[PDB]
This record gives C-alpha cells, structure tokens and sequence, in this order.
C-alpha cells in the first residue's frame, strides 16, 4: 500500500484550500522513483466548479481522502502485475486542483477556488527529496488522462526545478498515457481551455509559450504541438480511438461516420509518426497504465511493459526490443488484444 502525506507547505492546496498531498510507498533498494499524475477531466468557470465540487468532491479537496491506496498497474509492487519498475520507489499524486496541472493561483478575495496543479508538483518533488528522492538516478513523470496532458506541460519544468536546485544527475522523463488529444473538426471545444487558462493563471511550457505567444497558449495543451517543443525524453501511450477524444468529437454505422472514424485513426497515426518512443493500439478504450490488466494488450506483438524497458535499455535501435509501436489497421479492434 501506498500512504498518504499531506503537504507540510499548507499555502499549496487543493482547490479548496485544504491542503494537496501525495500517497507514497518507498523502495529502499531502488534508486528509481515513479511519479504518477491522476486524470478526471477540468472546470473552466464558477458554475461548472460549483457542479463538480457538489458530486466530484474528492477531485477538488483532501478533507475526504483515505489514509491508504493499493498500488495497480505500473504502481504495483508484485513482478507478476508489473514486469516494468515492481521494485521502484511509488508515487501516487491525486489530482485536486481541476486544472490539468497547469494552474498557479491561490485562493483569495477575488477567487473563489485556487487552482495550484503546477505548484502542487514542485512542491510534491521538493519535499520527496529529503525523504530519499536525492539519491534517485531516474524520476518518471507518468499520468493517464488529464494527467498525461499534465506530464506535457510539466516535465521540462521538473527537470529545470532539479538543475537549480542542484540535482544534476537525476535523469527526468515522462510517461503520457491517453493525453494526447487533436484539435479536429467534431462530428456534430478550445474555447474551454482558453477560458481555462485564464480562470486558473495556467502556465505552459516555456519554449511552446514563445512560439505561440500571448492569447495562444491553449495550443500546448494539445499535444502534437507541444511534444516538439520539449527536451526531457517522452513516452506517448495512445489509444488510436480514445473515448474522451470521440466524447468531445459528438460520436457515440453509415458511410459518413465509417469516414470520420478511419480519418480520426489516420491523423492520429500521422502525429506520431516523428514520436520515436510510442504505443498506440488500434482500440477504442481510455486510459491503461494503472489499471491491472495493462499487460494484456500488445502491438506488432510487445505489449507496452516490454517497450518501456526496450525504452529503458535505449537511453542507456535494439535487436527484437523496439519501442515505437503504431498499430496500422484502419478500425477499433482490428488489434485482437484489444481491452473488451
Ligand atoms: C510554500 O509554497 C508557496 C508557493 O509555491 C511559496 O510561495 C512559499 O514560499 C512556500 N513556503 C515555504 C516555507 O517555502
Ligand atoms: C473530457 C475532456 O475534455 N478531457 C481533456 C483533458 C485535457 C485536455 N487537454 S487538451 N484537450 C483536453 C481534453
Ligand atoms: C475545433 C476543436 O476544438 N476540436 C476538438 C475536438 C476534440 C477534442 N478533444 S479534446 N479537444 C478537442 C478539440
């Protein structure tokens, strides 16, 4: 199991001001450190917060939080679940700030919520470092959904909050699961998250930033735009089909949806056609890494364990241990190992 610290900063809080925290299960024996970002969506505006904090509280406050969770999927500390990192140190961050981990904004008289997630990592670093995280040779930063679009804006800036504080041999890397979304034309938008940015005081990535430039920010959380703008080695986990990508797209067949289905697959495939480390099945499903059956699914036959130790052994192309894995086939469970 993993077990809860709250932040002993208290002024680094959850959307509600009580204070953000992180679940933790050390390794002694393991110079390797897993930090995992959870996902659940975002909040954009008083009303749609209000909403949520009445029936996602959990997402928006630790005064609820247990002591305790189990650790599943590439959190788990048995080899037979876990044939990756099972002897690594864990980290479970839970995601309570409603704001893809971009936000650095404190609760005041003239906001009713904070929204913190990109001060909440830092400060989740900074205090694991006296608790063994300086003497890590690597520091993972995995997520699954809005955390893995979370892993995009943050990685780099973990990577420099090291440098300066003087950690030069800590090796840092990110993990997006399910965070790589297209800004396409819908079936039946954007201006959600560029309403976001401004009601949260979002941050992006500083080299994505100057391309873009002020207003349009929003594009760096759209990863095919961002991802080339980045310097820590990344790993991109991707169902070519996800389910929140066609949510947003209005699709819940005839010629005019068989189309808009085989495209969405084909763009997708295309945008990571430059992305040397990937693994993208042809499934239509939404999230993988932390749920216990991650090992099942394979491309090209390697499932996604095995590619993230060939990724392992290529920051150290291999003989039989790849590690860009794209699945070709143009419909949703072409793949047979596809998640039922
Ligand atoms: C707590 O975190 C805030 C925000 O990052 C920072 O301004 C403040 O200095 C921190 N407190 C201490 C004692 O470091
Ligand atoms: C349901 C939903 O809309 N999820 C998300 C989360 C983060 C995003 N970053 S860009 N588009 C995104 C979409
Ligand atoms: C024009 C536009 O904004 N299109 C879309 C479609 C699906 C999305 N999923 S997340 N962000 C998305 C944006």
């Amino acid at each position: 199991d993993l077990r809860l610290h709250l932040l002993l900063n208290t002024s680094v809080t959850c959307n509600d001001g009580s204070p953000a925290g992180y679940y933790l299960k050390e390794s002694r024996g393991s110079r390797r450190w897993l930090l995992f970002l959870e996902g659940g969506w975002y909040c954009f505006n008083r009303e749609n917060c209000d909403s949520r904090y009445d029936t996602m509280r959990r997402l928006m406050s630790s005064r609820d939080w247990p002591r305790t969770r189990t650790g599943t999927g590439i959190l788990s500390s048995q080899p037979e679940e876990n044939p990756y990192w099972w002897n690594a140190n864990m980290v479970f961050i839970p995601y309570c700030s409603s704001d893809v981990w971009s936000g650095a904004s404190s609760k005041s008289e003239k906001n009713e919520y904070a929204f913190m997630g990109a001060l909440i990592i830092q400060e989740v670093v900074r205090e694991l470092l006296g608790r063994g995280l300086s003497g890590a040779k690597v520091l993972l930063l995995a997520g699954s959904s809005a955390g893995g679009t979370g892993v995009l804006l943050n990685v780099d800036r973990v990577a420099e909050q090291l440098e300066k504080l003087g950690y030069p041999a800590i090796q840092v890397r990110g993990l997006a699961d399910s965070g790589w979304f297209l800004d396409n034309k819908q079936y039946r938008p954007t201006e959600a998250i560029r309403r976001g940015i401004r009601y949260w005081n979002g941050v992006v990535p500083e080299r994505c930033r100057r391309q873009f430039q002020e207003g349009e920010e929003w594009n760096c959380f759209f990863g095919y735009k961002v991802y080339p703008t980045l310097r820590s080695p990344v790993f991109v986990v991707q169902w070519l089909f996800d389910e929140a990508q066609l949510t947003v797209d209005n699709v819940h067949v005839q010629e005019g949806l068989r189309l808009y289905i085989q495209n969405l697959g084909r763009e997708l495939r295309h945008t990571l056609k430059d992305v040397p480390a990937s693994f993208a099945p042809a499934c239509l499903s939404h999230e993988i890494i932390i749920r216990s059956h991650w090992t099942d699914v394979q491309v090209k036959g390697t499932s996604l364990p095995r590619a993230l130790h060939c990724w392992d052994r290529s920051l150290h192309p291999l003989k039989g241990c790849p590690v860009h894995l794209v699945d070709s086939c143009p419909w949703p469970h072409c793949n047979p190992s596809c998640p039922t």
